[PDB]
This record gives C-alpha cells, structure tokens and sequence, in this order.
C-alpha cells in the first residue's frame, strides 16, 4: 500500500519538488524526462534505484547486492534500469584497479593463488599494487587478470552519473523546504538525505498554511548547479574535517576559496545580496562563506594562526553573509589574538570593535564583555585606560551554586548504579520538587511553539512558506521574523503576560488538541508525557515568565534557542518550581546559559546551576 524506507519518501520529496513552479523552471528538458523516465519504472526498479542511489558513487557486487526485500531474483529489475539508461552493469567495468577493490579478502587471495606469481599473503593495498604493476609491464598477463578478476567479482553495477545528478539537485531543492534552515544543515555525502527526514517523511503530516512565494532563488539554470556544485565542496571539508584529515580539509578549502575569488562580480552574485537574509542563505556566496568560516575552524587546528586571523578579520570586514555568526567570528578572533598571537593592541581592537556590533548577541556578547574586564582589571594592561572604557554593566551574576556527589562505580554512581542526570532529578526530589523534565531547551521551546502556534504558521508574510513540506517558516531563525508578524505577536504576547492560570491551561490545551502531532521544528510532541502535565508545567510559570521566554525566542530564536535550563522541576501541591542548569563533572556553563539564568531570574524565576562532581 505504501513504498519501503527509502521510496515512500523519496516519492515525497519527488513529489514536493516538482509542484513547485520555480524548481521546475531550472530543469532543461532533457533531465525533466529522467523524472518520468523514473516514475515509469516498476516499483522494483524504483525501490532497487532508490536504495542504490543513497550508496556510495562506485561500483557495488550482485553478490555484495541482495536486496530481497525488493525481489528474489534482481536480475530482471536491474536489466530494467540499464535499458532506461539508469543504471550500467559490469560488461563496461573495464578499469582493472577498480576490479580488484570490488573483490574480498577471500576473493584476493583467489585471484593471488591462481596467479601464482603473486605472493599469497598480504594486506588488500599490498595485492591490489603487485597486481597493477603486473598488468602494466605485460598487458596481453594484464587483460587475462581482468577477465578472471571480473569473473570472480561477479555481476556488478554502478549508478549512471547523468540522472543521479538530477535527483541529487531535486533532492537538494528540497532542502530548502524544511531539512535545512533552522540554521544551515550538515550538507555531508554529496548525494542523499540526513537521517532525520529520509526514513520518516511519509509518515510525517504536516502543520497547515498557505504556500506563496513571490521571488526567484535561483536564476537561470547555472545557478542551481554552482550552488549545488558549492553545497558538495562544503560537504567534502566538514567529511574531511570529521574524519581528523585537516591537512586534507585544508587544501579542499584552500581549492574552494580560489574557485570563490573567481567566481564573484559575476552578472548572478549581485542579485543574491539583495535578498533577504532568510532566502539569501541558499546563494551560494552564503555557502562560500561557510566554507570560509570552516576553513578557520581548520587552519586554528592546525595551528596556524596568522592564517586564522587573516581569515577572521576578511570575514568579518563583509556584512552580506552569515550575519549570524559573527559573534562566533569575534569571540574567536580575540581568543586567537591573545592566547595564542599575544598581540595586545589588536585584542582589543577586536573587542571594541566586536562590542561596537549589534550583531554579535548572548553568549559571545556577554563573552567578549568578560574579555574586556579581565583586560581592564589586568596589570599587565594598565598601562593606559583602555577598556574602563564605557562598558554597560552587564553582570555575570553568580546564581545559586549546587554540588552533589555519588558512590562511583559512562559515569554511573551508587545510590544500584544512577546517572549524572538521575542524582540531579534525585537531589531535587528531595528538595521537594516530585516533578521534573529532563529536556534541555526542547521543554521551553515546544512551550512557545504551543503558544504561538497560529501565530507561527500566520499567513501573510510572503516567500515563508514555499512548499509542501514545511515545519517552519523560512524565516524563523532570523531578525525578521519578529518584525514581519510585529503587531500579532506583540498582542499575543501581552495577552500571555496578563494571563491567569487557567488561560495558560486553555491556549496549551486548545493548540495541543487541534495539531497534536503535526510535524513543527519547535514542538516535541512526546516531550511532556501528556497536555495535562504541559499544563501544570505552564501553571505553575506562570504568564510574566512565558511571555518573557517567549518574546525571546521569538525575538532572536538564532541566538536564544541554545542556552536554556537543562532541568526543569517544580512542586505539584505548591506550585514552586526551579529553573536549572545540570552540569556533568567535566564540562562548564556556557555563556549562553549563564545569560538564560540571568534573563530568566530578572523575569523573576527561581533558577540554579548544578555541579555534579567525582566520587
């Protein structure tokens, strides 16, 4: 009745992205027919495309293929898809290296023994190479190598590179909807979905508005695919720099920066400037910039870091892209500049200057602030009056402070082992707080997206919502989305503040009991264990503190969002709760969280860190 893991859902995103008028206006022809070439195959051959296509790009055994579940016999399917010119079997597998890297160990050692000129045993790399070098010495041993190696290898295919890059831009269009911005996504494989959304797109309903958009993203045609071209350069260094190859990483980014010097001025690259900053991230001058960004990631771990700070400082000095995170840009520079360059007079340029920029918020704002007293107060500074210099007293105020300590043996504690996080809940039980949520910002932000549900998913701002299979408009994440729904929020949000209990209760009950499972990035549906408890929760917060959170994440949800209190417990008879902040034995609060309890007591909640320390 439906389509298995992979095809349900990539039906969807097939589906999605071709309804889509501007999507269709950046196909030619020719590719447009790779589409209904595809949905004319059998469920089999679609089934069989989808599960290759998602493999590695390389060659794959009919042995080392046995996908059942699809067929007993794959034989007919795969015949199929190389009649439409999707997929290539192995009588054009010719590449001899490619033939011995398909074979296993046992099947080396076949190839190795009856050619006995081969020494036996050995390393894959150490047969493959002596192999090579007898091929290309005497090719008339050479091709007798290959006609046995294929034999042994069996039957095998590959993905017809033309149609794969078809779907992979579809599948990248889709993207944009969805998966991708709240904030940038990981961009990693250069040809599938993240985990997140492939298995689980079919099932997934989503929250009702009105699509409209009323500007063009891409161009003409070339745009897509130098964006495209783009999303994979990037996908490549952030693989290398997982995998520990930042050399590797370094001359993939070295090759990116060229192609981007190139590329700008261009008749396209103006345009993108021009758009607003929630569609002016699928441009991509966004993704070099990205790049770039990673690029000092890569050269600070390399150490080095004159690299690094000419790299900062170039990012900086630009305005149109990744606005976002320049407080990231500046915390980094100064941290450079001092620990690592020790150069005074340019830490604090960077300070000052950082300071001086409304765009850096939060966390790195209150970091770069710390920064500056530390440097005022310092000895090794005072030789002038550099930073007594005018600074609005932004406390980090020290909030209550709380150790505990476990029988210890993952860290496991006696009490029968427990948790870090069950001796955090305990010691609150304790305390008399019976109830607890151990979200991690998700508790408050599903709150939000509770609250302002309708307010969210409004309609009227154009260009927001784009097509069928979105959890939030484009522009959540940035500046905008406050201002563009300014006199809806600010009404509802007063309405919160002044609300009695029971209202509270009502508008959670009233969201809860008409979406309760729809697909919205804010809202995790099991996240409370029911509505009745939402509603405790939101009861004993109370109007003042939820207006306040709210405003917030509404207000900077890029800057806000990280940060909350772990833990959230509260006292089911006497309504007193507690907002805190767990920390582990090896890590710290970050800034963001220091200013989250900071805001969250001048909203006039009762919060708490929370040290667990080493038995």
């Amino acid at each position: 009745t439906g389509h298995p893991y992979y095809l349900r859902s990539f039906l969807v995103v097939l589906k999605t992205v071709l309804e889509n008028e501007d999507d269709m206006l950046l196909f030619d022809e020719q590719e447009k027919g790779i589409v209904t070439k595809f949905y004319q195959l059998s469920a089999t051959g679609q089934k069989l495309y989808v599960r290759l296509f998602q493999r590695k790009l390389s060659w794959i055994k009919m042995t080392k293929l046995e996908y059942e579940e699809i067929a007993l016999d794959l034989t007919p399917v795969i015949e199929e898809l190389t009649n439409a010119g999707f997929l290539q079997t192995e009588s054009e597998l010719q590449e001899l290296s490619e033939v011995l890297e398909l074979l296993s160990a046992p099947e080396l050692k076949s190839l190795a023994k009856t050619f006995h000129l081969v020494n036996p045993n050995g390393q894959k790399q150490q047969l493959v190479d002596a192999f090579l070098k007898l091929a290309k010495q005497r090719s008339v041993i050479g091709a007798v190598i290959l006609k046995r190696a294929k034999a042994l290898a069996g039957q095998s295919v590959r993905i017809c590179k033309g149609p794969r890059a078809v779907f992979s831009r579809i599948l990248l269009l889709f993207s944009l909807t969805d998966s991708m911005e709240d904030e940038d996504a990981a961009c990693g494989g250069q040809g599938q979905l993240s985990t997140v959304l492939l298995v689980n797109l079919g099932r997934m309903e989503f929250p009702s508005y009105t699509i409209n958009r009323k500007t063009h993203i891409f161009q003409d045609r070339d745009d897509l695919i130098r964006y495209a071209a783009a999303t994979h350069m990037l996908s490549d260094i952030s693989s290398a720099m997982a995998n520990g190859n930042w050399e590797e990483a370094k001359e993939l980014a070295q090759c990116a920066k060229r192609d981007w010097n190139r590329l700008k001025n261009h008749p396209s690259l103006r345009c993108h400037e021009d758009l607003p900053l929630f569609l002016r991230c699928f441009t991509v001058g966004w993704i070099y910039t990205r790049i770039l960004s990673r690029f000092v990631e890569i050269l600070q771990r390399l150490h080095m870091y004159e690299e690094a700070v000419r790299e900062l400082e170039s990012l900086l000095s630009q305005r149109i892209y990744c606005p976002d995170s320049r407080g990231r840009w500046w915390d980094r520079l100064a941290l450079n500049l001092h620990q690592h360059l020790k150069r005074l007079e340019p830490t604090i340029k960077c300070i000052t200057e950082g300071l001086a920029d409304p765009e850096v918020r939060t966390g790195h704002r209150l970091s770069l602030y710390q920064r500056a007293v530390r440097l005022r107060e310092s000895p090794s500074c005072k030789k002038f009056k550099h930073l007594f210099q005018q600074l609005p007293e932004m406390a980090v105020q020290d909030v209550k402070h709380v150790t505990i300590t476990g029988r210890l043996c993952k860290s496991v504690f006696v009490m029968v082992l427990c948790s870090v996080e069950e001796l955090a809940l305990a010691h609150y039980r304790r305390s008399g707080f019976d109830q607890g949520i151990h979200g991690e910002g998700s508790t408050f932000s599903t709150l939000y997206g509770l609250l302002l549900w309708d307010i969210i998913f409004m309609d009227g701002i154009p260009d927001v919502f784009r097509n069928a299979c979105q959890a939030f408009p484009l522009d959540l994440c940035t500046d905008s989305f406050f201002t563009s729904r300014r006199p809806a929020l600010e009404a509802r949000l007063q309405l919160i503040h002044d609300a009695p209990e029971e209202s509270l209760r009502a508008w959670v009950a009233a969201t809860w009991h008409e979406q309760e499972g729809r697909v919205a990035s804010l809202v995790s549906w099991d996240r409370f264990t029911s509505l009745q408890q939402a509603q405790d929760l939101v009861s004993c917060l109370g109007g003042p503190v939820l207006s306040g959170v709210c405003r917030h994440l509404a207000a900077d949800f890029r800057h806000c969002r990280g940060g909350l209190p772990d833990l959230v417990v509260w006292n089911s008879q006497s309504r007193h709760f507690k907002l805190v902040e767990v920390k582990g034995p090896n890590d710290r609060l970050s800034h963001k969280q220091m200013i989250w309890l900071a805001e969250l007591q001048k909203l006039g909640a009762e919060v708490e860190v929370c040290h667990v320390v080493a038995v």
